[PDB]
């Protein structure tokens, strides 16, 4: 009996392990698989009542809270599409993402999200909030609509083809591409992640990544719940260095997944403030940005768990390749391991499958890969050349078929796992009336791996400064995307600009 649907897999988990711990708010309360399912079903009923019909996009801007986990599964449950969005976005960003995703409802915490609410208000998109009260008197997920539609979920059968998760990604055009991930895509990816790491109901983990990115959402939350394993959300609604190990120990965690920058903080936290003992984990996971072999070495030596580096992207519904469990094979530093439940080939510009050791574009094919970018035949033409999905990454296979990432064909600045389009930031800078030309570029950074700076040629006669350019960018871009330095110059000739203004 194999699930055709993520909703169906999670319902299968509710039935099989109804009493087992599903999700917890660290040091506050625990929800069983069956209780979470009842809450998801109740929230689903409320989304129907609110007028959410199949294929409708419901935008979600929350921290990593149980409210978000219920709503997300409830949106998917009623055959609607979850469009999670970074709460840290500007009104200008929120306006585009809500607009381009055709969001017909925005949900925030009770405190709200003013930039997101400003965007929805202007786009005439209905607003609501969600709050979970779990006291001795009641347990209730209150969905409060500002514009209520009304004053059930039996007839609704989820289909594999149903778009469940919608996320934006960057490529060539300054307008982010829309990535529709099906009910079929996510359950395919959960099986891959469950398989390679052999996740079981006895596993538990602490979420230290944002649940609006596929890493935290699919590998962290959904792959755990689909496996019947337990998920623990830190009280802070985000990664907390001080509570991390207290929460891992108290909730008997067997594994965690983070990015190198998070691992770095946890390592430094082990030097200054060592725990008396550390819980023996099955494995520690790294993804999203290249893990330095030194870090991998330190993590393993410090915590005594095998560190397994993986390679994931949104279009692939997260996981593409991973180093295996030590029991199943070796893990190699500076490698992202072998493909998992999908075909992977190294292709030259002509679509020739290159032999081992030769650098080409890493291309994938599998049930976890998006049908294609939403209403964007141009992007899909290039992205699906020769019947493979083109990642935009340059890499090679060694004799054992282990992938090594050595470069990028696409223009990205990977800032500690967060993706910054130089093309999107160029569009913002060029839009400034006193800016004539602008080039946002990437440089090496000890902490974040890469960092964004920019170089500007101002409109002849204007007296613009870095402070003006920064202030303006901060109104239009999220702080992580904003260039940290602005080199105002006379002429531009990008790799060449980065080669010029880089420091020694
Ligand atoms: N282990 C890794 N090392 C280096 N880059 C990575 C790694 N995993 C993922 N990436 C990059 O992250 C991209 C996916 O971005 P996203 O869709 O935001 O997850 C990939 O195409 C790579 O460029």
């Amino acid at each position: 009996e194999t699930a055709t649907t993520l909703t169906g897999l999670l319902q299968s988990v509710a039935k099989t392990f109804p009493s087992r711990r599903g999700i917890s708010l660290a040091g506050k309360f625990d929800l069983t698989h069956s209780h979470l399912n009842e809450l998801v079903e109740s929230a689903a009923d409320h989304l129907i009542s609110a007028g959410i019909k199949p294929n409708d996009v419901v935008a979600l801007t929350f921290p990593n809270t149980v409210e978000y986990v219920i709503l997300f599964l409830a949106v998917i449950r009623v055959r609607a599409t979850a469009a999670p969005l970074n709460a840290a976005y500007t009104a200008e960003e929120f306006e585009f993402y809500l607009s381009d995703s055709e969001s017909k409802l925005l949900l925030t915490p009770l405190e709200g999200n003013k930039p997101a609410q400003d965007a929805a208000s202007k786009l005439s998109i209905p607003l609501g909030s969600a709050s979970l009260t779990k006291s001795e008197e009641e347990t209730k997920l209150t969905i409060s609509l500002k514009h209520p539609e009304s004053g059930s979920v039996a007839k609704l059968i989820n289909e594999p083809s149903d778009v469940a998760l919608f996320l934006h990604t960057s490529g060539t055009t300054s307008r982010p591409k829309g990535v529709p991930l099906t009910q079929h895509n996510l359950v395919s990816s959960v099986k891959n992640i469950q398989s390679v790491y052999q996740l079981t109901e006895s596993d538990s983990t602490v979420i230290v990544l944002p649940l609006f990115h596929v890493h935290g959402l699919i590998a962290g939350l959904l792959s755990s719940l689909g496996s019947g394993a337990a998920v623990v959300l830190p009280a802070a609604g985000r990664f907390s260095a001080s509570t991390f190990w207290k929460d891992m120990i108290q909730y008997n965690a067997t594994w965690y997944t983070a990015v190198p920058t998070i691992h770095q903080i946890i390592l430094d936290r082990h030097l200054n403030n060592p725990e008396p003992a550390y819980p023996k984990l099955r494995f520690i996971r790294s993804c999203s940005a290249s893990l330095a072999p030194v870090i991998l070495g330190r993590l393993e030596e410090s915590f005594g768990a095998p560190v397994l580096e993986a390679y994931a992207m949104t279009e692939a519904s997260h996981l593409m390749s991973s180093n295996p469990l030590p029991q199943n094979g070796p893990h190699k530093a500076g490698s992202v391991g072998k493909p998992v439940g999908q075909e992977m080939a190294i292709l030259d510009e002509s679509g020739r499958v290159l032999e081992a050791g030769v650098n080409g574009e890493v291309c994938i094919r599998g049930e976890n890969v998006t049908k294609g970018y939403k209403n964007n035949e141009a992007a899909n033409t290039a992205a699906f050349l020769f019947g493979w999905f083109h990642t935009g990454d340059i890499g090679y296979f060694d004799s054992d078929g282990y992938l090594h990432l050595v470069g990028r064909i696409k223009e990205l600045i990977n800032r500690g796992g967060e993706k910054i389009s130089p093309i999107e930031v160029d569009a913002v800078l060029l839009s400034h009336p006193d800016v004539a030309q602008a080039v946002a570029f990437g440089i090496p950074d000890q902490k974040y791996g890469e960092e964004i700076h920019c170089a500007i040629i101002p409109r002849e006669g204007s007296n613009i400064d870095a402070e003006e350019v920064l202030t303006f960018c901060k109104k239009n871009l999220a702080s992580f995307k904003v260039p940290k330095k602005v080199f105002i110059t006379d002429s531009l000739p990008r790799r060449l600009v980065a080669e010029h203004f880089v420091s020694k």
